[PDB]
């Protein structure tokens, strides 16, 4: 696995040990070797559990997820995807290494596409090895895949509002069931439907997860309600999933928006990924999967496919070179390989909008291309009419930096700054020049 020119996919079935098992041997033959390593884990919660699977391991852990006192002399880095990404994005120097592990490499990031974009090339190059790890890999047609004990699958309609009958079995099973929603917004309503009918509920969404997700080992809950985010590798002590089997598809229309598609059908990778949350233990035997709808290949003209080329456009590789998709997703995405590279002080305005400004990359990209600087926010105030931002069924308003009331109506509206409560709020400090 550990020689030049090679790419494998660890395609073992969910919960038979990537992590736990092979993960350790394979930075063990490659400290042997003196491979220079890279293992990627998608959140910090990851992070934090590969910790204790490589326990006495000289790794460096490139993360305060983790709290451990460095050698120095570890020739084997840990990280997270998107860390990786903003380091080769940044005037910050990477090393090239010889082995590339990405684990839970199915993720659809923008910042996680443009890692296995990135990696790939370079060993199409002949210049790295990689090993990607999933049960996932792109392009798969098995919602239904192996698993460590026996699952009872059952196709069903699944609440996706409130309600007041039709749906006994929801509230009358006595164990613990992990929910998969569309969006934030449609777990509030059901997780508040749940605690009025007096059930323990924890909601899950890539903004709250490290401190939400602890209290699913810290206190007594009768259900999760998550996001996709809980595809990657966050594990459970439950018996069964929910999965309304839908999600929302970030499009761009006319190169000059971004509108949340859907609810619509999600992949078979994420299905699997979904219903894999149960039937690892095989001391326990019948965990269910009821799933309200089925699969469909929604990533293509999925924004984020789009979004990893104007991350990979813009990192370095050699000269006048740009990194290609990973193959089996290359496809999923109609684009000019360079048509997103921007000149020096644009992309320092597009890196610092993303890092600093929290944006979306397709906003990002907009503001940075058209020649504006971090700071300049008047973008926010002088869009059209239609791009008036609506909050509580009216238009939101914000003092600006100059002390003014202004309503926010951006030049580019992107759906995914006001998503739900949190993303407007975050977006609103934006437009008033606080961060
Ligand atoms: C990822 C980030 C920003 O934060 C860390 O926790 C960290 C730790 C080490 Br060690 C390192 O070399 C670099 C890092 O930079």
């Amino acid at each position: 696995m550990l020689k030049k020119k090679q790419l494998t996919v660890l395609d073992l079935h969910p919960g038979a040990g990537k992590t736990r098992r092979v993960l350790p041997e394979i930075v063990r033959e490659a400290i042997k070797k003196r491979l220079r390593t890279v293992i990627l884990a998608p959140t910090r919660v990851v992070a934090a559990e590969m910790e204790e699977a490589l326990r006495g391991l000289p790794v460096r852990y490139m993360t305060t997820a983790v709290n451990v006192t460095h050698s120095g002399t570890e020739i084997v880095d840990l990280m997270c995807h998107a860390t990786f990404t903003s380091r080769l994005l940044q005037p910050i120097r990477v090393p090239n290494y010889n082995l590339n592990i990405m684990d839970e490499a199915h993720f659809t990031d923008p910042s996680s596409i443009a890692a296995r974009g990135y990696i790939s090339t370079r060993v199409e190059m002949g210049e790295a090895a990689a090993i990607f790890m999933t049960a996932t890999p792109p392009g798969t047609r098995d919602a239904f895949p192996d698993s460590n004990s026996p699952i009872m699958d059952t196709e069903v309609e699944v609440p996706e509002r409130a309600w007041s009958s039709g749906f006994d079995w929801v509230t009358d099973h006595s164990g613990k069931t992990v929910w998969f929603v569309p969006s934030v917004r449609n777990g509030n309503e059901i997780a508040a439907c749940l605690t009025k009918a007096g059930k323990r509920v924890i909601q899950l969404s890539r903004k709250t997860f490290e401190t939400e997700f602890q209290k699913t080992k810290n206190q007594e809950w009768d259900f999760v309600i998550t996001t996709d985010i809980s595809e990657m590798g966050a594990n459970f002590k439950a018996d069964r999933v929910i999965d309304s089997r839908r999600c929302l598809k970030p499009v761009i229309l006319d190169g000059e928006r971004v509108i949340l598609a859907g609810p619509m059908p999600v992949t078979h990778a994420s299905a699997a990924q979904r219903r894999g949350r149960i039937g690892r233990n095989p001391n326990k035997p019948g965990d269910e999967y009821m799933y309200g709808g089925g699969c469909a290949e929604t990533d293509e003209g999925h924004a984020h496919w789009l979004e990893a080329r104007m991350l990979l456009d813009n990192i370095y590789l050699q000269d006048g070179l740009i990194a290609s998709l990973y193959r089996p997703e290359a496809d999923k995405v109609a684009a000019i390989e360079g048509e997103f590279k921007l000149r020096t002080e644009q992309r320092k305005t597009f890196v610092e909008l993303m890092k600093r400004g929290d944006l979306p990359v397709w906003l990002a990209y907009q503001v940075a291309s058209a020649g504006i600087t971090y700071t300049d926010r008047r973008w926010c105030f002088d869009g059209t009419t239609n791009n008036t931002i609506m909050e509580d069924s009216v238009p939101a308003e914000v003092w600006t930096k100059y002390g003014e009331k202004r309503v926010l109506k951006p030049r580019w509206m992107d759906a995914r700054v006001c998503s739900d409560h949190a993303a407007l709020k975050s977006f609103k400090e934006f437009a008033a020049g606080k961060r």
